């Protein structure tokens, strides 16, 4: 199955979901000189004051933070959207090395990180629903820095020993992603799709220019996961980013001037 290795990593990917070959794939790089102003865009809400955290899992690709999307309680609208898309989990990509690690770049920049908040549109009734319409989900992506902690992600990172390898899940109640959020929302907006299988292309993407920064010692944490499940052999989840595709038939447009 599918994975980041050399076997079986992006460049592979192809072969089990052709779509990863189409027309609006992600990530792409954002070149911030043709990216070109909209003033027609609006400034992005985002309302988390009653999302409910309920779990976070290593799902042998990433880790993901859950969330209870039952009811609208921590929702994203205005910016690119038309109506309300209900946040559903976060995850993380990151790389071996500080240079390496983001999925989306900026002029050819790769950041450390890159956080994904998923959110889907309500108008589609569930997520599965969602994914197979253009329009069914709004993924909100911020790059992370190397430097300062970032005292908001702390209870995460102190959770990652609990779910080391793949299928393990952990108890994760009452975690405020606001806290991962930085100053400004200015953002980029195109239209792409799942950055991982199966590369369903029904994303609005929206990525934040300002990064946030994190510690060493935050991301040498998301470092010492494992892909492989407990007991078999060692192979620390690190690298798990899809590199940046062709951005053929689009146009990235910006919040800010
Ligand atoms: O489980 C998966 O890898 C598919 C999936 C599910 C939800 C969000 C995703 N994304 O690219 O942001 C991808
Ligand atoms: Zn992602």
């Amino acid at each position: 199955h599918w994975g980041y290795g050399k076997h079986n990593g992006p460049e592979h990917w192809h072969k089990d979901f052709p779509i990863a070959k189409g027309e609006r794939q992600s990530p792409v790089d954002i070149d911030t000189h043709t990216a070109k102003y909209d003033p027609s865009l609006k400034p992005l809400s985002v309302s988390y004051d009653q999302a409910t955290s309920l779990r976070i899992l290593n799902n042998g690709h990433a880790f993901n933070v859950e969330f209870d999307d039952s009811q609208d309680k921590a929702v994203l609208k205005g910016g690119p959207l038309d109506g309300t898309y209900r946040l559903i989990q976060f995850h993380f990509h990151w790389g071996s090395l500080d240079g390496q690690g983001s999925e989306h770049t900026v002029d050819k920049k790769k950041y450390a990180a890159e956080l994904h908040l998923v959110h889907w549109n309500t108008k589609y009734g569930d997520f599965g629903k969602a994914v197979q319409q253009p329009d069914g989900l709004a993924v909100l992506g911020i790059f992370l820095k190397v430097g300062s902690a970032k005292p908001g992600l702390q209870k995460v990172v102190d959770v990652l020993d609990s779910i080391k390898t793949k299928g393990k899940s952990a108890d994760f109640t009452n975690f405020d992603p606001r806290g991962l959020l930085p100053e400004s929302l200015d953002y980029w907006t195109y239209p792409g799709s799942l950055t991982t299988p199966p590369l369903l292309e029904c994303v609005t993407w929206i990525v934040l220019k300002e990064p946030i920064s994190v510690s060493s010692e935050q991301v040498l944490k998301f470092r010492k996961l494992n892909f492989n499940g407990e007991g078999e052999p060692e192979e620390l989840m690190v690298d798990n980013w899809r590199p940046a595709q062709p951005l053929k038939n689009r146009q990235i447009k910006a919040s800010f001037k």
